[PDB]
């Protein structure tokens, strides 16, 4: 005979009455013939019906078998043969479906196109039939949907559908909930936390912060200094987010002038710069990632001038000797100045040290003309030390120095002068014919020919004009010559005038009286 029983029922539950099926009143000495490790059954003498004495969990008995049966024999001592019975447990919904873990994740790439279905974790329910697993439901998401594959086997395969393309740069991971439902009401359920991990595709190219990097630096800039810093943006991950910087202008000398750190992207100075050589350095640099993805930006170096140059004087006209008769205003120097620098560093101030003798005049533009201020006189000063100082107007100031030595020429304006205003010479009567009797000296302040004395004598006729016959002088000896002997009784004294003239045109002359006195002797 067969019967049934609900699972997990308390001890003493109703089972098909045994006595009414055997054919005897509720003495009999009847006992159960089966043998288990433990037994869950015991017949009740109160009603003659078997009542279970232990909790029945067919999940711990038949597991997933659709029909769970417990067939056992029973023994009646009144008779000589046994009676075989069989009781099939039914299934109730007490177990909830279970997943493999509390947290499971699915890897999805960034390049994954919409329409891709990814396997979802499949749950398990110990129950059988309606009480077993029935359906799934997925939390709504803008990027995903749910897809179920029910089968003839009764098992459903769940998988998610990609609705919108994913992007890790906006959000790396998603958080969704997958719920599992059975059919045995009161229905159990099981939620499951799923994380959508987005992989990385190299779809981000490096993009520099600014499209143009600008720096303004002086020319005196020391090599090894840090010009600037260049940064590029790559939101990717790993080598796809790494940056490497290098110039695109690879052949010109600018590559030798600057240094660009391949990693840090620092623009530094390698060689000294010069505003006069070149002040506009336009270059184009480029950054790359792990792949061939690259970005460009322009770096512009602007150099500015610095006072590191001295003024340069070029002389056009020089007149080292000047005539002493020069009026105040005659030029003695003609030159100009020019600085290599620009602006206030290029303006020049040509200043002679203020002296009374000369003055400097800025005739036109920056051409300078050095002139005189008074009349010169080489008998008081024949030499002049001139120091023209050309200082630029920048800061700090740089001054070049031009030295001129000025020797004035000789113009004959000074006549020769004798040693005395008047000379007197004594000689006794006896006079050896043609002998020299005196010595007269003269001097001239001028130089060279304008100081060369040419001695002469006035031509006033003594009786018969023996001025030449009486006396003679040589142009250079400066000595007097008595030609004839003298008697105190013919003449006593003779007055002449000696002349001195400088031998150069125009000549300057000077006469001075000179008297010869004879002396008386024993005639
Ligand atoms: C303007 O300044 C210059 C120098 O800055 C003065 O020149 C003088 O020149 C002589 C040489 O010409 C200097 O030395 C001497 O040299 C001769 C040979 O030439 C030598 O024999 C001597 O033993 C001596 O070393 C001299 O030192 C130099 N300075 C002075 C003060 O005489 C020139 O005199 C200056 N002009 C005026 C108007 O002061
Ligand atoms: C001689 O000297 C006097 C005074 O120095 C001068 O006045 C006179 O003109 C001179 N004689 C001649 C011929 O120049
Ligand atoms: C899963 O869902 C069932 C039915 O919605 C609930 O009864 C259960 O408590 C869990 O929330
Ligand atoms: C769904 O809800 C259960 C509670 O029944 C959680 O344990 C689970 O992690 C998910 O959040
Ligand atoms: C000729 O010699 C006489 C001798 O007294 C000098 O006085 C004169 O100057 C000249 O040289
Ligand atoms: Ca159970
Ligand atoms: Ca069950
Ligand atoms: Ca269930
Ligand atoms: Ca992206
Ligand atoms: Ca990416
Ligand atoms: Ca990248
Ligand atoms: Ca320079
Ligand atoms: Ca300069
Ligand atoms: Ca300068
Ligand atoms: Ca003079
Ligand atoms: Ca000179
Ligand atoms: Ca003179
Ligand atoms: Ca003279
Ligand atoms: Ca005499
Ligand atoms: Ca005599």
């Amino acid at each position: 005979i067969r019967y049934s029983v609900p699972e997990e029922t308390e001890k003493g539950y109703i089972v098909g009455n045994i006595s009414k099926d055997l054919g005897l009143e509720p003495e009999r000495g009847v006992r159960i013939i089966s043998k288990g490790k433990t037994q869950l059954f015991s017949l009740s003498p109160r009603s003659g019906s078997l009542v279970t004495a232990g909790r029945i969990d067919r999940e711990e008995l038949c597991a997933q078998s659709a029909t769970c049966l417990l067939n056992f024999k029973v023994l009646v001592e009144d008779r000589v043969k046994l009676y075989g019975v069989e009781v099939e447990v039914v299934d109730i919904n007490d177990n909830a479906p279970k997943f493999e873990a509390e947290n499971l994740f699915v890897k999805i790439s960034e390049i994954a196109a919409p329409g891709a279905r990814y396997p979802l974790p499949e749950a398990v329910d110990p129950d059988v039939g309606i009480n077993s697993l029935q359906s799934y439901q997925l939390s709504p998401n803008r990027h995903f949907s749910l897809h179920l594959q029910t089968g003839d086997d009764g098992t459903i395969n769940p998988e998610l559908v990609l609705e919108r393309t994913l992007d890790r740069e906006e959000e790396p991971t998603h958080h969704l909930v997958l719920t599992a439902y059975d059919g045995g009401n009161p229905r159990r359920s099981s939620t499951a936390l799923i994380q959508v991990t987005v992989l990385d595709t190299n779809d981000n190219a490096p993009v520099f912060d600014q499209p143009v990097y600008r720096v303004k630096v002086l020319e005196n800039v020391a090599p090894g200094t840090l010009l600037l810093t260049v940064r590029a943006s790559d939101p990717d991950e790993g080598a796809n987010g790494k940056v490497t910087y290098k110039f695109r202008k690879i052949n010109e000398k600018h590559s030798l002038l600057f240094h660009l750190h391949e990693n840090t992207g620092e623009m530094t100075v390698a060689k000294n710069l010069d505003y006069e050589e070149c002040s506009l350095y336009e270059m184009e640099i480029q950054a790359e990632d792990g792949g061939g993805l690259k970005g460009r930006t322009k770096v512009v170096v602007m150099v500015e001038d610095v006072n590191d140059n001295r003024p340069e004087v070029t002389i056009t006209s020089l007149f080292s000797p000047v005539r002493e008769d020069a009026p105040p205003g005659t030029v003695i120097l003609l030159f100009n100045a020019h600085d290599q620098d620009s602006g206030k560093n290029g303006q020049v101030v040509c200043s002679i040290q203020e002296n009374p003798s000369f003055k400097l005049e800025n005739s036109v533009d920056d051409y300078y003309r050095l002139l005189t201020a008074q009349i010169l006189d080489r008998e008081k000063a024949s030499e002049y030390n001139i120091t023209v100082t050309a200082t630029d107007r920048g800061t700090p100031s740089m001054s070049t120095e031009v030295h001129i030595t000025l020797y004035v020429a000789d113009i004959n304006d000074n006549p020769p002068a004798f040693s005395q205003t008047s000379y007197s010479v004594y000689l006794p009567e006896n006079n050896p014919r043609g002998t020299s009797i005196f010595s007269v000296s003269a001097h001239d302040p001028d130089d060279e020919e304008n100081a060369k004395v040419t001695y002469s004598l006035v031509e006033n006729t003594i009786q018969g004009a023996p001025l030449s016959s009486y006396v003679s002088i040589n142009s250079d000896t400066g000595v007097l010559y008595a030609l004839q002997s003298f008697d105190y009784e013919q003449f006593q004294n003779l007055q002449m005038q000696v002349k001195a003239s400088d031998n150069g045109h125009p000549p300057l002359s000077s006469n001075v009286s000179l008297s010869v006195f004879l002396l008386d002797q024993n005639d």
